[PDB]
C-alpha cells in the first residue's frame, strides 16, 4: 500500500559528478535540511499513518529530500538539472495535493523560496569531477 521509496542507485546508467552536483550536495541540500520546516521533507510520505488514501491516485512521482539526498550521494544523476527536476518535482506534489494556504503548503513555498536563493549563487558552467 506504501509504494518502495524512489531509486537511489542504479548500475550500467549514466552517472558522473560536477561541480554544480557537488554545489547541490554540499550547500543548498545542507541548508535546506537544516530549516525550521524541514521535516516533513526528509523522508517520503507515509501515506497510511498520515491517512491520505487518494495520495498515490493523485502524486503519480512521489519525491522526497531524503532520497535526493541520497541520489547525490550515490552519484545518481547525470547532470544537476536532473537533480534541480527533483526538487522541483517535490515542490509540486505539495501543491497539486493540497488547498493553498494550508499549513504544509507555507511550509514548502518557504523552502523554495530558498532553495531559488541559494540557486543563484551556483557555478556559470558545469564541469566534470572526477570521482
Ligand atoms: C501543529 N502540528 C500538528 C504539528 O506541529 C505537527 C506534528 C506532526 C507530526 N508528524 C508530522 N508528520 C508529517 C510528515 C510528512 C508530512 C507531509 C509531507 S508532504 C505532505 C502533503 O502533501 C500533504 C500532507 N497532509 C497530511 C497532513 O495534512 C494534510 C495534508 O502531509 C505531507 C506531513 C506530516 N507532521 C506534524 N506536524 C506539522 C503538521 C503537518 C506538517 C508538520
Amino acid at each position: 500500500t506504501n509504494p518502495p521509496p524512489p531509486e537511489t542507485s542504479n548500475p550500467n546508467k549514466p552517472k558522473r559528478q560536477t561541480n554544480q552536483l557537488q554545489y547541490l550536495l554540499r550547500v543548498v541540500l545542507k541548508t535546506l535540511w537544516k530549516h525550521q520546516f524541514a521535516w516533513p521533507f526528509q523522508q517520503p510520505v507515509d501515506a497510511v499513518k498520515l491517512n491520505l488514501p487518494d495520495y498515490y491516485k493523485i502524486i503519480k512521482t512521489p519525491m522526497d529530500m531524503g532520497t535526493i539526498k541520497k541520489r547525490l550521494e550515490n552519484n545518481y544523476y547525470w547532470n544537476a538539472q536532473e537533480c534541480i527536476q527533483d526538487f522541483n518535482t517535490m515542490f509540486t506534489n505539495c501543491y497539486i495535493y493540497n488547498k493553498p494556504g494550508d499549513d504544509i503548503v507555507l511550509m514548502a513555498e518557504a523552502l523554495e523560496k530558498l532553495f531559488l536563493q541559494k540557486i543563484n549563487e551556483l557555478p556559470t558552467e558545469e564541469t566534470e569531477i572526477m570521482i
